[PDB]
């Protein structure tokens, strides 16, 4: 279990940390055979070395089977050529990542959060996967004039067909289930989308596929949320629908996320830096250690292990909320209830 | 006060009716020289004439200065060419409409039907205008193949521009706020949009005006849509906008829409026809009622009148619940509570 740990700046050293903690805890346990190492990325890599995404750090994720990635960005790289954030990016390109990963889940006894009844807020548990190099975001021809503007949502076989590939082996370590979301009744990308997926499907008896349009599934997300297991769409449309799908937990700070492709894959928290935080503790390491359970996952297959971190994280929230929950347990107390709910 | 009248199928012809005895009670009471004619519809005009849109029809709304429309369609017509449906878009096209209007408002006291927390459900009253006629589904090039298919999102100045202008207009009759919802971060299309309603916007110096990326939008209207009032975007961002807010009140079946444009306005009720219920009353109008309302307030500028309407409705909403909300009062009952609050 080769790991590549990119802390970045402001609260990223001490939520990567806790994960961390989790992590040695599991390898103490299990014997996964642990192995990490960690690199300087963001903020912190260009006050050290110019750049955010240095070298050394480059040939690390190639060496690693996995990235757990903190946060980046801050206001002292608000001005100047490099930015902070651009180090994603070259990170996301390096290794080939076409596909993001979005989780939205209501953890039992926190319905209360979620800006729906509690009724349907219970059980959501929806995995967005999002098709990230192509679409309308990336298409040509695109152009603007004094009279007219103009984007291509373009999609070729091969790029439907991979996103959808990750769509499916997400799906058979879920609920088996999975939705690809089109607008094949007006567009001859929908359509083409839509054929494509029914076509990648055959090569997966063991889950159930269903199409639905994107409007219709925006009225879903929010009428009937707990139907639905993973969702695969287009670059916009997952886009669109990831946002929707990240307000139903009420708090953006509990959410993880992955970009899987190519080359090694990530494994993030989707909050901010949130730099005058850092060094006080206090900060929210869920995220974290959430992504952590996304790596073990989706990048090592030990779906049973992810499982148990999540129930683990899932009763300590009821137990000791940290203070962005009404709570007051700091970063160490938060995950010291987590660690005792995993022996 | 010219009404071209077009009860449709199914229980059109009693929700019509039902809007009619309003539009009556009010025009005795402040003389507004109502003058109304009702045309053959739908399939009802296939049965008795072979189209949906005969010839005396399309003369009536032409001469006409509003249009009242029931509801179209039923299994007896899912077979043959002429299908009731032609006739929506062949009146659309008839005057040029180009802006789709689509009301979502939580009425007080019915906050229970909302898939939204009542704290936040209160208060919603927001109107989504849509574009109608241009974008993605109609842009060219589009096209498939056996390796990819594409479509083009386009936009001409003009477009931009009157859509624009309706929202401008209808946010005056409110409460002046208007925000425009594109994707300018990373879209030609969006950056272009954005600009021409910013240009627009400065002819209209007593509105406010925002903007916001429809993947935002999307979170705002889940979180916190009571702080909206005119939301403006393309075709297919207000197809998806637009049932997202359609969810909000948790009764599809109370909800109007208009479409607005060079030619006769529509007004109309969202829902279907329901044919199994037909005939028996009970058939909720409030749908209708509120579609006479919207024609009072787009068609005519009597936005005092909408309000009143508007008000008694909510009224008789909590006062005498149609079957559809758990009550029991059927289509004359409800209509006489709601002219009961007019008076």
């Amino acid at each position: 279990m080769k790991v590549a740990v990119l802390p970045g700046d402001g609260i990223g050293p001490e939520v990567t940390e806790a994960a961390l903690k989790v992590l040695r805890a599991l390898d103490e346990a299990e014997g996964l055979g642990l192995a990490y190492e960690v690199f300087p990325f963001g903020g912190a890599a260009i006050d050290a070395f110019g750049e955010p995404f240095p070298e050394p750090t480059r040939k690390g994720v190639e060496e690693a089977e996995a990235v757990l990635l903190g946060s980046v960005g801050g206001p002292k790289w608000g001005t100047g050529s490099v930015r902070p954030e651009q180090g994603l990016l070259s990170l996301r390109k390096s290794q080939d990542l076409f596909a993001n990963l979005r989780p939205a889940k209501v953890f039992p006894g926190l319905e209360r959060l979620s800006p729906l009844k509690e009724e349907i807020a219970r059980g959501v548990d929806v995995l967005i996967v999002r098709e990230l190099t192509g679409g309308i975001y990336f298409g040509e021809p695109r152009g603007m004039s004094e009279a007219e503007a103009w984007n291509t949502e373009r999609y070729s076989k091969p790029e439907v067909e991979r996103v959808a590939r990750v769509a499916f082996e997400a799906a058979r370590k879920r609920r088996k289930h999975v939705v690809s979301v089109d607008k094949a009744n007006v567009l001859e990308v929908g359509e083409f989308w839509r054929k494509t997926v029914e076509e990648v499907g055959r090569g997966y008896p063991d889950v159930a596929l269903e199409h639905q349009y994107v409007d219709a599934m925006a009225m879903h997300l929010v009428r009937s949320p707990a139907r639905f297991d993973v969702v695969v769409t287009g670059n916009i449309f997952g886009d669109i629908l990831s946002d929707l799908a990240s307000v139903l937990p009420g708090s953006l700070g509990l959410l993880p996320s992955a970009s899987l492709g190519r080359g090694t894959p990530v494994f993030e928290p989707v909050h901010g830096s949130a730099p005058d935080i850092a060094g006080k503790g206090i900060a929210n390491p869920t995220a974290a250690i959430l992504s952590a359970a996304m790596m073990l996952e989706h990048a090592f297959g030990l779906v049973e292990l992810a499982r148990k971190v999540e129930d683990a994280v899932a009763k300590a929230l009821l137990e000791t909320p940290p203070p962005d929950l009404g709570g007051s347990a700091g970063t160490e107390a938060f995950t010291a209830t987590v660690l005792r709910h995993l022996a």
